[PDB]
């Protein structure tokens, strides 16, 4: 059986994968990049600030100095966050309150595996906190996603081998990251936008205990 589940939070957990989306587009738009609309989103979805921001300079080939650099991720952050400070337990995603309480009952370690340095604050706002082992902080690891280093530092936070985990994502950066770190994924979304090759579910409420195991039984 596996031992630990390692969460991502933008897209499993809630929904504020949608408030990065809208952030960074008015960020473009401001500065003159109208790339960005939810197709090309798919790329910034599971990566660092740093990295969203530089796919983004990188449509049109655009140049800022470094000052400006540090500048717009700032002006994006200070957008989000303002944006993120009436979450509430109501906006935890169908399913997820369950299966944390299912997978505590049963013994089975919880982490979280997010590139976003906002994850914290989001699991205090949804009264969550409680239920992880521990959060990975994306700060230590030397690679971020789509590198794996998040998922085997949110397994081995909890003592348990990346090959004995579960690693549950909505980025096509993430399911690769989770592919590269020896853990199962199981995607949440569109198998146009994360594949055909791995087991994928239309929504939240599909990931129940009871379907994790199987999907562990047949791998
Ligand atoms: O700005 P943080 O909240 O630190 O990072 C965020 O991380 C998200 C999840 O990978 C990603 O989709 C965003 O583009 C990025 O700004
Ligand atoms: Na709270």
């Amino acid at each position: 059986m596996f031992k630990a589940v390692l969460f991502d939070l933008d897209g499993v957990i809630t929904d504020t994968a949608e408030y990065h989306f809208r952030a960074w587009k008015a960020l473009a738009e401001e500065i003159g990049i109208n790339g960005v609309d939810r197709q090309f989103n798919e790329q910034l979805k599971g990566v660092s600030r740093e990295d969203s921001l530089q796919k983004i300079l990188d449509l049109a080939d655009k140049k800022v100095s470094a000052e400006e650099f540090k500048e717009l991720a700032k002006r994006k952050n200070d957008n989000y966050v303002k944006m993120i400070q009436d979450v509430s337990p109501a906006d935890v995603y169908p399913g997820i309150l369950q299966l944390l309480k299912d997978l505590r009952s049963n013994k089975i370690k919880i982490a979280l595996a997010s590139a976003s340095k906002n994850g914290p604050f989001l699991l205090e706002r949804m009264n969550l906190t409680g239920y992880f082992d521990a959060i990975a902080d994306p700060a230590e690891v030397a690679a971020s996603k789509p590198a794996p280093d998040i998922f085997i530092a949110a397994a081995h936070a909890v003592g348990v081998a990346p090959s004995e985990s579960i690693g549950l994502e909505n980025s096509q950066a993430g399911i690769q990251a989770i592919k590269d770190s020896g853990a199962l994924p199981i995607g949440v979304g569109r198998p146009e936008d994360l594949g055909d090759d791995i087991v994928i579910v239309p929504d939240t409420s599909h990931y129940t205990l009871e379907f994790l195991k199987e999907v562990w039984l047949q791998k």
